[PDB]
C-alpha cells in the first residue's frame, strides 16, 4: 500500500483534536489530522453544548461567533431534590453550536498549513520496535488503505478510545476506564411551546432517584429551543437511561414541543482523573480517550481544549530535543496536570462522595446553606474544597439528628487536599510512575473504605 510520512498524526477532530491541530499548525512541523466522520457532520457528538467563556480566553482560542454561538450564559440555577431551595452561581459561558465552531477550528487550522483528512478512519497502530510509529488508515472518500508514519501520534478518539485501546496491553497508555468511573448520558434538543424563562442561565436538577450518580439539565439554546437531558452512573445495574428520560422529563422540561425534536442521542461520558499517564514512546492520548473530563459536572469540551494545548507543546519540545520517547514527551503529563489534572483528581475524590449523598442529605445540606455559592464555585474551578469553609460546613452538619454520610464531609476534605498535593508532585521522569501511580491508588482504596 501507499506510504506517507508526516511529523504527526492526530487522530479524531473532535474538541480535543482540532484544538491539537491549530495549537501545532504553523510551526515547522507537517501534520495530518483525520476523523470518520464526514466534515459536515464533524463534532456533533451528542454533547449539552455548554462550556466556559474562561477556558476560550486562557487558550487563545478564537471566540465562537455568529451562528456558532446560539445562546449567551450569564450563569447557572442548581435546584435541590425536592426543588425548594434553588442556588444561582454566576460566571459567563457559551451555549454552543458544537459542529459549527468544531469545523471552523478545523477550518483555520487547515488554513494554517494542516491537513485535514475526513472519511477516514485509523484501523490499526503500527507499532515497531517498542513504539508508536504511526497508523493504517482508510480513505473512503478515495477508498484507499494508506499507511502513515508519524513521530507523533496524537490519540483523541472519543470515549471510544479506539486507536490505543488497540495497542499492547503492557503499554501504561492502554489504561481501560472502569464502569463506575463513568456516567451513561443522554440529551434532546426541542423547541418550547412558550418562551423560556431567564433563558441565559443553565438550569442543573440534582436528584438520585431521577439521575442516580448524576444529574438532569436543562440548556436553553434560544428563546425557545433548549438542550435537556441527563446522566447517570454507570455499572451501578441502573436500568436503560432512555427509561428515566421518559419517565422524568416533563417534570423538568414540561413547556417543550415534543412534536419539534431537533436532535436526539446519548454517549459515555468518563467522570475520573485523567490517564495515570497521557504521553509515552510515540503517542500522546488528550480528549475522553484520556479521561480529561470534570468529575463533578461532567464538563470535558474545556478541558479537551486544554489537553490539545500541552500536546502542542510537549511535542514542540520534542522535536526540539530530537527525543519521542515517554521521557521526550512527559511535558504533556506536567503541563495538564497543573492547568486541570491535579484538579480533577481531587474531584474524583468528591464525586464519590457527592454520588452517595441521599436526596435527604443534599435537601437539608442546599437549604440550610452549608457552603455558599461563592465557595461552592471555588470547588469547582480550583478543586479546591477549603478546610476553613469544610470546619464551617461541619459546624451546620452538628445539627443534624439523624445519621448521614454528611458527617464525613471533614475527612473527604483532606482526602482531597492529600490527593492534590500528590498529582502537584507528578512524577519528573517515567520511570517513577509505577511508583507515584500505586500511591495514587492506595489514596483512592482507602477513600472508598472510609465512605462506609
Ligand atoms: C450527552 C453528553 C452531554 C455532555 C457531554 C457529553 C455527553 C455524552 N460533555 C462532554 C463532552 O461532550 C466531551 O467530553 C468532549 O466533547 C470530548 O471531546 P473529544 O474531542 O475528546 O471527543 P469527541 O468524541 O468529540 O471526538 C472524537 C472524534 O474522533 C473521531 N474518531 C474516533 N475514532 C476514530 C478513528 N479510529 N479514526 C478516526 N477518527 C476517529 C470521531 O469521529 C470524533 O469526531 C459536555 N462537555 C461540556 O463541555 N459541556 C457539556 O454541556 C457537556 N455535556
Ligand atoms: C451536561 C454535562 C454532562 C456537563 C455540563 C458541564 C457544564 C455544567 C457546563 C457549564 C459551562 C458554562 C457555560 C458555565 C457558565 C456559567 C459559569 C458558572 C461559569 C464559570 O466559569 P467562569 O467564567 O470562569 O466563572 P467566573 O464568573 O468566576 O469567571
Ligand atoms: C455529581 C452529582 C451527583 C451532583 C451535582 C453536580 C454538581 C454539584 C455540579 C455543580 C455545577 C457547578 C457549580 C459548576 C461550576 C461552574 C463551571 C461549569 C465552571 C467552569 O467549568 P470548568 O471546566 O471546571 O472551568
Amino acid at each position: 500500500m501507499k506510504e506517507l510520512k508526516y511529523d504527526v498524526l492526530i487522530i479524531g477532530g473532535g474538541f480535543a483534536g482540532s484544538s491539537a491541530a491549530y495549537q501545532l499548525s504553523r510551526r515547522g512541523l507537517k501534520i495530518l489530522l483525520v476523523d470518520s466522520k464526514p466534515w459536515n457532520r464533524i463534532g456533533d457528538k451528542p454533547c449539552g453544548d455548554a462550556v466556559s467563556k474562561a477556558h476560550f480566553d486562557k487558550l487563545g482560542m478564537p471566540y465562537p461567533k455568529g451562528e456558532e454561538l446560539e445562546n449567551k450564559i450569564n450563569g447557572i440555577k442548581l435546584y435541590s431534590p425536592d426543588m425548594q431551595t434553588v442556588w444561582t452561581v454566576n460566571g459567563e459561558g457559551f451555549e454552543l453550536n458544537a459542529p459549527l465552531y468544531n469545523q471552523r477550528v478545523l477550518k483555520e487550522a487547515q488554513d494554517r498549513g494542516v491537513e485535514i483528512w475526513d472519511l477516514t478512519t485509523a484501523m490499526k497502530p503500527i507499532f515497531e520496535d517498542g513504539y508508536v510509529k504511526g497508523a493504517v488508515l482508510f480513505n473512503r472518500r478515495t477508498n484507499e488503505e494508506l499507511t502513515v508514519y508519524s513521530k507523533v501520534v496524537v490519540e483523541a478518539t472519543g470515549y471510544s478510545r479506539s486507536f490505543r485501546s488497540k495497542l499492547p496491553p503492557e503499554l501504561p497508555i492502554t489504561e481501560d476506564l472502569d464502569d463506575k468511573d463513568a456516567d451513561v448520558a443522554y440529551r434532546e434538543v426541542l423547541l418550547t411551546k412558550e418562551d423560556i424563562e431567564d433563558h441565559d442561565y443553565l438550569r442543573i436538577f440534582i436528584d438520585q432517584e431521577t439521575s442516580p450518580g448524576g444529574y438532569w439539565w436543562y440548556l436553553p439554546k434560544g428563546k425557545n429551543k433548549v438542550n435537556v437531558g441527563l446522566g447517570i452512573q454507570g455499572g451501578m445495574g441502573y436500568p436503560s437511561i432512555h427509561e428515566y428520560y421518559k419517565k422524568y422529563l416533563d417534570k423538568y422540561a414540561p413547556d417543550v414541543d415534543k412534536s419539534k425534536l431537533l436532535v436526539k442521542g446519548g454517549a459515555l461520558v468518563p467522570t475520573r482523573r485523567p490517564l495515570y499517564t497521557m504521553a509515552w514512546n510515540g503517542i500522546i492520548v488528550i480528549g475522553d480517550s484520556g479521561f480529561t473530563v470534570n468529575p463533578v459536572h461532567g464538563g470535558g469540551k474545556g478541558s479537551a481544549m486544554i489537553s490539545g494545548y500541552c500536546a502542542a507543546k510537549a511535542i514542540l519540545s520534542a522535536f526540539e530535543t530530537g527525543d519521542f520517547s515517554a521521557s521526550g514527551l512527559w511535558d504533556m503529563n506536567i503541563c495538564y496536570v497543573n492547568e486541570y489534572g491535579a484538579k480533577q483528581a481531587s474531584l474524583d475524590i468528591f464525586r464519590r462522595f457527592l454520588q452517595k449523598l441521599s436526596n435527604d442529605d443534599i435537601n437539608y445540606g442546599m437549604k440550610k446553606k452549608i457552603i455558599k455559592e461563592e465557595d461552592l464555585l471555588e470547588a469547582s474551578e480550583k478543586g479546591d474544597l477549603h478546610l476553613s469553609v469544610a470546619d464551617k460546613a461541619m459546624r451546620v452538619i452538628s445539627g443534624l439528628g439523624r445519621p448521614s454520610l454528611l458527617f464525613k464531609l471533614k475527612a473527604v476534605a483532606e482526602s482531597m487536599k492529600k490527593i492534590k498535593e500528590l498529582y502537584l508532585n507528578y512524577p519528573r521522569s517515567p520511570s517513577s510512575l509505577g511508583s507515584w501511580r500505586r500511591e495514587v491508588d492506595n489514596v483512592l482504596t482507602e477513600f472508598n473504605k472510609s465512605l462506609s
